[PDB]
């Protein structure tokens, strides 16, 4: 199951979740969501789930990525203008 949340960024303020793991090199796997803390738009929203694993954010993809890396463009991409629309995997 794939799902994708436009996130009310201008209620909600920072994504609030905390992100483990990456894609090894042959492109499995990728980061999924460790925890998601109270108060902030992903918890807000209500959908995803800690173990989901995180997909996409706009127009930039997460699988074959470093966690180090994926902090990095999520803390740019939360402090751009414009709607964060959030897609992953839901663990089953």
């Amino acid at each position: 199951m794939i799902i994708t949340v436009t996130l009310n960024m201008e209620k909600y303020n920072f994504l609030g979740i905390s992100i483990v793991g990456q894609s090894n090199e042959r492109g499995d796997g990728g980061i999924y969501i460790g925890s998601i803390m109270k108060g902030g738009a992903v918890a807000a929203d209500g959908r995803i789930e800690p173990g989901d694993m995180l997909l996409q954010v706009n127009d930039i993809n997460f699988e074959n990525m470093s966690n180090d890396d994926a902090v990095r463009v999520l803390r740019d991409i939360v402090h751009k203008p414009g709607p964060i629309v959030l897609t992953v995997a839901k663990l089953e």
